[PDB]
DNA sequence: CGGCATACG
DNA sequence: CGTAT
DNA sequence: GCCG
């Protein structure tokens, strides 16, 4: 009745488990933080399964059979169920290693490996941070006088005017490029922490050298607070409008060949979950190897042409899923 | 038990 | 090491 | 942590 893979099953936006599945991503997160992938993914997984399902789980009954509910998952959903708390889930919300380990890594410029090498380390607050500058990198200062901005949710009416900014620097570095939204907002988000834009060109090989044009010319304007700078992925800090001011905004910008447009825009519309979990059944299903570039049989030897998303989907036998039912 | 997605900067 | 979905 |  519920497929064991994120990417054979709809997952909308919105959904009827928000607190337990809530609950599990806490668990997902701090396993993140000590460095246990496996678990990380297991209670992505499962808290996914439960974004997944047509109604509330009422019932510790209604998890028998559901992929990837074993004694660990189940005990979670069970205490929320009884109680309307998970003992494990709020230790770990007041741990101090939690808790720091979610401001360090939430720093643009900052992974699990830093944040944990300053936890060892004794700092704790971004303050601790900032009195040891010498110790940072061009990106981190940069994450780190940004991170209040960063912070706040950007508005679908802020992407909007980010995309007009972003389409006149593409349209005069190279005419009849196009540009699309993608990430969360193209999956139905209403507000999100970062902008992620596609461009391409009708023409093959035409959208080569691009992005360092399109990047001077969007620095010419003033807009670029932070950019790392040939390449074809740009994490931007942008400044967007803001009544009387203005505000930074972190904005993605990459650049495919029209050839591989359906695959990029298909990794770049995500979840990341999603697209894990589809590389997954490409390979361990299908045999066929995936990622934002193509899909490749490696007994053929041979890259699948696809000329949109459909395609891919039809290809690896299964059901489209618009992007508004990726949010796994 | 092995596996857990796959890139680019 | 960082970044992205 | 869970699946196959
Ligand atoms: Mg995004
Ligand atoms: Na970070
Ligand atoms: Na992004």
């Amino acid at each position: 009745w519920m497929p064991a893979y994120a990417c054979q099953r709809p997952t909308p936006l919105t959904h009827h488990n928000t607190g337990l599945s809530e609950a599990l991503e806490i668990l997902a997160e701090a396993a993140g933080f000590e460095g246990s992938e496996g678990r990380l993914l297991t209670f992505c997984r499962a808290a996914s399964v439960l974004k997944a399902l047509p109604s509330p789980v009422t019932t510790l009954s209604q998890l028998q059979g559901l992929p990837h509910f074993g004694e660990h998952s189940s005990r979670v959903v069970q205490e929320l169920l009884e109680h309307g708390v998970c003992e494990e889930v709020e230790r770990v919300r007041r741990s101090e290693r939690y808790q720091t380990m979610k401001l360090f890594t939430q720093i643009f410029g900052v992974g699990v490996k830093t944040a944990d090498r300053w936890y060892r380390e004794g700092l704790r607050t971004l303050d601790d941070l900032r009195e040891q500058p010498q110790k940072l990198t061009q990106q981190q200062k940069a994450g780190l006088q940004h991170h209040q901005d960063l912070s706040t949710p950007v508005l679908r009416s802020d992407v909007d005017a980010l995309q007009q900014v972003v389409e006149e620097a593409v349209g005069q570095a190279l005419p009849g490029a196009t540009v699309t939204l993608t990430g969360g907002f193209r999956r139905g988000k209403l507000q999100g922490h970062d902008v992620d834009f596609l461009i391409t060109h009708p023409k093959e090989g035409q959208e080569a050298g691009l992005l360092p044009r399109v990047m001077c010319r969007l620095q010419d304007q003033g807009l670029i607070l932070y950019h790392q700078h040939a390449f074809e992925r740009s994490f931007c800090i942008f400044r967007l409008p803001q009544p009387g001011s203005w505000k930074a905004v972190r904005v993605d910008l990459v650049v495919a060949p029209v050839s591989q447009f359906p695959f990029a825009l298909l990794g770049w519309t995500g979840s990341k979950l999603f697209q894990r979990e589809l590389r997954r059944f490409s390979r361990k299903e299908k045999g066929l190897w995936l990622n934002s570039h193509g899909l490749f049989d490696p007994e053929q030897k041979t890259f699948f042409q696809a000329a949109s998303e459909e395609d891919i989907f039809r290809h690896l036998g299964l059901e489209y899923l618009p992007p508004e039912q990726r949010n796994a």
